[PDB]
């Protein structure tokens, strides 16, 4: 056990806000290193507790690249601190927003990180991880990060009210790899009323850019079947995938 204090840290400027308190970034006194430091109100947190208790439990465990660390905790009477990974390169989502659609090289790319990410992930169990864009950070080094942490998105068998389990990750993949390839996910409407009806007959269209192995690729993943969709190792395979990809699994 490690015991951490809020005096061992040079806080830095905001990273961000959640709904239970802010994020900074800091530097650790002792070894200098770079990390980000999330504050969350114990009052406010019963406004629940002991879940995010299962969350710092869970990434605890994770120990994936491809996943956001989280280096230790400790909390004061309105305060409990969550020390962790500092993402210097910001989230895809703010990458998509500035380039309005990534290319097939940095889609399989991302692709194949977040398959091997979810491969781990499911590996030990967990399942279901909230892949869109916004919740993926970037490191040092351009590579992605799962950032879960304590609709467009939803696989056919949620919204039709049945049970779920890792396939849905699998859909997610795919509403992600349009997304990233098109600039918007697939289901997208005015009404989330449309949206529904739209994700439960799987009606979306291609735009004449994304490519025959693109389309493949996603048409496979975005089955309205749970078990008709690829297995990880599938996608990782797909000839899409080893053609565009810059980096090896
Ligand atoms: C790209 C720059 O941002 C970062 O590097 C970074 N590192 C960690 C975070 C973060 N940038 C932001 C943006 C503002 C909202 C928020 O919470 C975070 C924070 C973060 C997002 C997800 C997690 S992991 C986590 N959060 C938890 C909450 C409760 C229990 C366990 C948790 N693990 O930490």
């Amino acid at each position: 056990k490690r015991q951490w204090a809020l005096e061992d840290f040079e806080i830095g400027r905001p990273l961000g806000k959640g709904k239970f308190g802010n994020v900074y970034l800091a530097r650790e006194k002792q070894s200098k290193f770079i990390l980000a430091l999330k504050v969350l109100f114990k009052a406010q947190l019963e406004k629940v507790e002991h879940q995010l208790r299962r969350e710092v439990e869970i990434q605890s465990h994770l120990r994936h690249p491809n996943i956001l660390r989280l280096y230790g905790y400790f909390h004061d009477a309105t305060r409990v601190y969550l020390i962790l990974e500092y993402a210097p390169l910001g989230t895809v989502y703010r990458e998509l927003q500035k380039l309005s659609k990534f290319d097939e090289q940095r889609t399989a790319t991302y692709i194949t990180e977040l398959a091997n990410a979810l491969s781990y992930c499911h590996s030990k169990r967990v399942i279901h991880r909230d892949i869109k864009p916004e919740n993926l950070l970037l490191g040092s080094a351009g590579e992605l990060k799962i950032a879960d942490f304590g609709l467009d998105y939803l696989p056919p068998e949620m919204i039709e009210g049945r049970m779920h389990d890792e396939k849905v990750d699998l859909w997610s993949l795919g509403v992600l790899c349009y997304e990233f390839l098109v600039g918007k996910p697939p289901f997208e409407a005015n009404t989330y009323q449309e949206t529904y009806k739209r994700i439960s007959r799987v009606e979306f269209t291609f735009p004449d850019f994304v490519t025959e192995g693109a389309r493949d690729l996603i048409s496979r993943l975005l089955k309205h079947n749970p078990s008709q969709r690829p297995m990880l190792r599938e996608v990782l395979e797909h000839p899409w995938i080893t053609a565009n990809s810059s980096k090896p699994s």
